[PDB]
């Protein structure tokens, strides 16, 4: 059988973050263990996050490992009016 992928061997953990209206969150701030993922792993939001109004915004972080395998994490970006 084949050697497993990076995704098979890693488990990124989602993290909620809070931002103010208008701010642009970074996908890195929605992952709680990025140091434990392989060097060279990238993280991105699947879709840009809406921060034009307050609310709990669901988002997905796509975690792409150097071998091309991927994990997703479902997270929440909380937008508040300051
Ligand atoms: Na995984």
């Amino acid at each position: 059988g084949p050697l497993g992928s990076d995704a098979d061997k890693n488990d990124p953990a989602g993290k909620d973050q809070q931002v103010n209206v208008g701010e642009t969150p970074k996908a890195e701030d929605s992952i709680g263990n990025l140091p434990d993922l392989p060097k060279g792993t990238t993280v991105a939001f699947e879709t840009p996050v809406d921060t034009a109004t307050p609310g709990d915004k669901p988002a997905k972080v796509v975690v792409t490992y150097p071998d091309g395998s991927k994990d997703t994490v479902d997270v929440t970006v909380k937008v508040v009016d300051p």
